[PDB]
């Protein structure tokens, strides 16, 4: 469950770092970070889009990948950190 | 289900696209964008409202599309993403 | 209970309204569409706080007036927005 | 159930605080108040990280640290804000 959760983000925020800094003229770096600010919601607007095309992708990518992204936040909280914080009460 | 809040989210979007553009003066493309970063809560600030009809109806958007937006993420991915997720692992 | 939510999300945008008209000296109208902004979780940052008694301020307001309004805005999509759809369904 | 939410978040907090203010060079004030804006989503973008270290950080930062913080913020509405809201309607 996490696992898969895990990978499938890793590969939906290796697609956005691969488009934005293609398309966008981003540095890996800044792409990546771009890509989790966005699909976490937080958006500070540091990096956004400038070409149609990178509008248009944001688009589509912000819908396909906030259920992903907070299907994983989820999962962490409830599968992995919970059980660690209940056994440092131990 | 899901067709209905398909239907309904872009319907929401098309009367952003027309507000933001009338209103804001921002290209249709612009204003489709502006609207979509705006009601899944990202919120980048690359565009914004200038004039007070902009403010005043951003509120009432955001409070009536947040809804149907976050509604229609949801369906999308606990009824399409997560089985074609499932069928890819058989 | 809608309305319960209603008036206390009325509320919490009023203070905001007040406290970010006064010591950011924001109009009236830009204070009211700041604090939506913020509790929503939108951001836009075309305003945001210049003292640290803002800065201190928006913290308590983020962390007091989320849970209001999110709880508001799921009352209004179950309550209101979902019986209004299906009713135009028949 | 809350106390060890409150508790945790204010770690986390004190976590981003120190971070943002040594390697962001912030003003522990603005470190506190930029890692409430990052980890309950709202991102303004006055305040954004501008080294690699910075921002990978913010991406670990917010995976982490939003399942924690909207745990609490969960915990604050539903267990003292919920309670109180209906002790005063009596
Ligand atoms: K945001
Ligand atoms: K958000
Ligand atoms: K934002
Ligand atoms: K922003």
């Amino acid at each position: 469950e996490f696992q898969v959760l895990f990978v499938l983000t890793i590969l939906t925020l290796i697609s956005g770092t691969i488009f934005y800094s293609t398309v966008e003229g981003l540095r890996p770096i800044d792409a990546l970070y771009f890509s989790v600010v966005t699909l976490t919601t937080v958006g500070y607007g540091d990096f956004s889009p400038q070409t149609d095309f990178g509008k248009i992708f944001t688009i589509l990518y912000i819908f396909i990948g906030i259920g992903l992204v907070f299907g994983f936040i989820h999962k962490l909280a409830v599968n992995v950190q919970l059980p660690s914080i209940l056994s440092n009460l131990v």
